[PDB]
């Protein structure tokens, strides 16, 4: 996701932390954050080159098919196993288990990475085809503007919804997502939070590629103009994935710090 998606996910998550997790997050955040996790949920994107080793950790590349397997797909351009967003989530959640224990890692970074990557693993086109670079090479128009399909999913759909209903800001969208988490999707939310291991990234990635095939890629050809029909039909999936991301980020931090 772009800025708006990560902010939404982290705002939802921080309000769903239990007391012990809320305290740990406040302690691990720098003073400059003023206690707001969402103010740093794009930090990972800014260190893609400062920490070049981190760039493959934002996504998963799959073959041209609608399936994800950790062993097959979680690896970077040198084939190094684990170097994908799922592997990163396992890494940084494990690191955070070390908070306040008697026993090398910067746990502020671990928090910022897990927060961002929990978001990215929910963007459908972050678990999609290597052959089109997760939709980055699929050039279309979003209404009147040229854009690639990946960018439409990272940013354009959310921003257009913001402008359509929420006066070009994310607060109204956040409150509507929270409303639905409580009153429309309560049953689902309980399932989203369930994880028998730290975290369950492979579950999230498998959902993501299914969404990529069913919703993101579906019906789209190079050069198409995506407009109201695509926007209105895909918006609910975006809402679902943002809500899942926020719910799962909170549930994961609650497990880690409890
Ligand atoms: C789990 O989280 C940790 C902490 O963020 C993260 O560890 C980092 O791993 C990278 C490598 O993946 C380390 O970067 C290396 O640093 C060493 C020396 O400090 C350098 O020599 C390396 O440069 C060589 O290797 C590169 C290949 O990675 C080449 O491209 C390059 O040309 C050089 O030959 C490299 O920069 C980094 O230091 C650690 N940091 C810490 C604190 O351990 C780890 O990758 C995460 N794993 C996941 C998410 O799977
Ligand atoms: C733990 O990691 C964070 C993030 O990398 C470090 O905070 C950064 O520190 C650098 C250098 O002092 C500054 O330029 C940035 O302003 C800081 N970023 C943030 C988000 O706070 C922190 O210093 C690290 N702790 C260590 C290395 O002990
Ligand atoms: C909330 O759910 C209602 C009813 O299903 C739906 O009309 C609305 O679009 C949803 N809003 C969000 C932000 O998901
Ligand atoms: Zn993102
Ligand atoms: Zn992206
Ligand atoms: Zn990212």
């Amino acid at each position: 996701w772009g800025k708006e998606g990560h902010e939404i996910i982290c705002k939802i998550a921080q309000t769903r932390l239990d007391e012990t997790a809320a305290k740990a997050v406040k302690e691990l955040l720098p003073e400059s954050a003023e206690g707001d996790l969402s103010s740093l949920c794009l930090w990972a994107d800014r260190v893609k080159f400062r920490y070049h080793w981190s760039s493959p950790l934002h996504y998963i590349n799959t073959p041209d098919a609608c399936s994800y397997q950790y062993n097959r797909d979680c690896k970077d351009e040198s084939g190094e196993k684990g170097r994908c967003v799922a592997g990163a989530i396992y890494n940084y959640t494990t690191q955070l288990l070390s908070y306040k224990t008697a026993a090398q890692y910067n746990l502020t970074e671990a928090l910022l990475f897990v927060s961002h990557f929990m978001g990215d693993i929910h963007q459908p086109l972050h678990v999609s085809y290597a052959s089109d670079k997760g939709g980055n090479t699929i050039e279309v128009h979003w209404y009147t503007r040229k854009a690639n399909l990946h960018h439409i999913w990272d940013s354009n759909i959310i921003e257009t919804a913001e402008a359509d209903l929420y006066n070009s800001a994310l607060e109204g969208m956040v409150d509507a997502l929270k409303k639905n988490i409580t009153t429309e999707w309560a049953d689902q939310v309980k399932r989203w939070e369930t994880c028998t291991k730290t975290a369950c990234p492979d579950i999230y990635a498998s959902e993501g590629i299914q969404a990529a095939c069913d919703w993101a890629y579906k019906g789209v050809t190079e050069g198409d103009t995506l407009e109201d029909e695509y926007f209105y039909s895909r918006l609910p999936i975006v809402y679902q994935r943002l809500a899942q991301g926020g719910v799962r980020l909170a549930a994961t931090l609650n497990r880690i710090f409890g």
